[PDB]
């Protein structure tokens, strides 16, 4: 039994899906679709870039978005069974919802542009920033940065795998932050082409103005459970599920323990539906008996299927 995920923020590049839309014209029909909901082409923006375009993240989430729901279409398309359970990582959680029936598929477009640039805007630029922590243990980094804090806003934002974490908060304190991990025995503190510090508590009023947009929105029951971020939890109530992408948004990324929870239903394979192989990579790191691939190009969608 498989489970899909649905990666985040990072795994976009200029030309992804090319060859899947050589190969399924229904990739270009579903980009149609989120073109005409955006007002733009959302297509010729992720084939032609530039990246510094693709990169800015109002556009960003609504590109892989779309890129990870086009695939699951062709899976679907082209008679593949539902997974088991799904899961995304950050922005990918609005992927799982769309492809699990919960949220339209244009809503949901349209939803997380407004994600996007209520993110944007949550903290003048040069004021956030985000760090990768290589090589030290959650609970180490979570003490790091509460002893850096000093009253700004540092913590651990997502949990990747074991030995990978990211944190996120002013810029200052993920400075002190990154210094106190590597005294901890950090193997590495590399700074991100960040700004934005999502999934801290520098995003609370970004997700206030979520919650009003995603009170707008029908939310339908899930056909396939799906396992949030914030709670590693598989709500089926709309209303829950709503709530849970509110808290999503300015606090941590619990991939780790999503992942570790799947493996525990029983889920042997994690494909990854959405460009690049992040998640894929991520996924021995945390269960080494669990196995991974990504369905974002045709030879591998055919032999999955």
């Amino acid at each position: 039994q498989f489970a899909f995920v649905f990666p985040g923020q990072g795994s976009q590049t200029v030309g992804m899906l090319a060859d899947m839309a050589a190969s399924y014209p229904i990739v270009e029909e579903t980009f149609a679709e989120a073109s005409a909901a955006l007002g733009y082409d959302l297509w010729a923006l992720t084939q032609q870039g530039p990246a510094e375009e693709l990169n800015k993240t109002w556009q960003t989430q609504p590109a892989l978005l779309t890129a990870s729901v086009a695939l699951y279409r062709v899976w679907q398309q082209q008679g593949g069974k539902a997974p088991a359970m799904m899961a995304g990582h950050s922005l990918g959680e609005y992927s799982a919802l769309v492809c699990a029936g919960v949220i339209d598929f244009a809503d949901a477009v349209r939803l997380v542009e407004m994600r996007g640039k209520f993110m944007q805007e949550a903290v003048p630029e040069g004021t956030g920033a985000m760090a990768a922590i290589i090589g030290l243990d959650d609970a180490s980094i979570a003490k790091a940065c509460e002893e850096a804090a000093e009253g700004q806003v540092v913590s651990p934002v997502n949990f990747n795998s074991p030995g990978q974490v990211v944190i996120a908060g002013h810029k200052e304190a993920v400075e002190r932050a990154g210094a106190a991990c590597k005294a901890a025995g950090a193997k590495r503190a590399l700074p991100l082409p960040v700004s934005v510090p999502s999934h801290c508590a520098l995003m609370k009023p970004a997700a206030d103005k979520l919650a009003v947009e995603l009170a707008k929105i029908t939310f339908n029951a899930p056909t396939v459970p799906v396992v949030n971020n914030v709670d590693v939890k598989c709500e089926t109530n709309g209303d829950a599920i709503r709530d849970a992408l509110v808290r999503q948004l300015y606090n941590p990324v619990q991939w780790t323990k999503s992942v570790e929870y799947m493996a525990a239903q029983g889920v042997e394979h994690l494909y990854e539906v959405g460009p690049g192989k992040v998640l894929t990579g991520l996924t021995k790191r945390i269960v080494d008996t669990l196995t991974a691939s990504a369905l974002n190009e045709p030879s591998a969608m055919a032999a999955a299927l």
